[PDB]
């Protein structure tokens, strides 16, 4: 184990089109391996197969590990 840390799982509610390397693009449905939260309205994570890394808004991705909602 190189790096040991907990995160969570999320689902891209929509498609993201990043322009800068810092930002990361994901396809609707793709699994975003949550790594860490950059800002209050920006979650960080990578994508399987593309081993990409960057930032992205919340509204875009819907995390499962959270509060209760109907």
């Amino acid at each position: 184990g190189s790096s040991g840390s907990s995160g969570g799982e999320a689902i891209a509610k929509f498609n993201f089109n990043g322009d800068t390397q810092v930002e990361m693009s994901f396809r609707k449905g793709e699994r975003i391996t949550l790594l860490r939260q950059v800002d209050e309205n920006w979650y960080e994570g990578r994508i399987p197969g593309t081993s990409r890394q960057g930032i992205f808004p919340i509204t875009y991705v819907d995390v499962i590990s959270g509060p209760s909602s109907g």
